[PDB]
């Protein structure tokens, strides 16, 4: 069993973290935080049109080894 490789689209660049599949919202924006120097209230995922909260898992909604999230940050003295 290989870890599921989540590609994040940001306005920055783009990243992809590691995670056991296990990883929702609330546990994932946080590996982003760290690595991109930004807040985690800073940060907004959007995904089939609709924004990510802490009540999403990025599992439950097809986002699998390969697919991308859409992020947007807001930090603004982070560009």
């Amino acid at each position: 069993p290989k870890i599921m490789k989540v590609t994040v689209k940001t306005p920055k660049e783009k990243e992809e973290f590691a995670v056991p599949e296990n990883s929702s919202v609330q546990q994932f924006k946080e590996e982003i935080s760290k690595r991109f120097k930004s807040h985690t209230d800073q940060l907004v995922l959007i995904f089939a049109g609709k924004i990510l909260k802490d009540q999403d898992t990025l599992s439950q909604h097809g986002i699998h080894d390969g697919l991308t999230v859409h992020l947007v940050i807001k930090t603004q003295n982070r560009p």
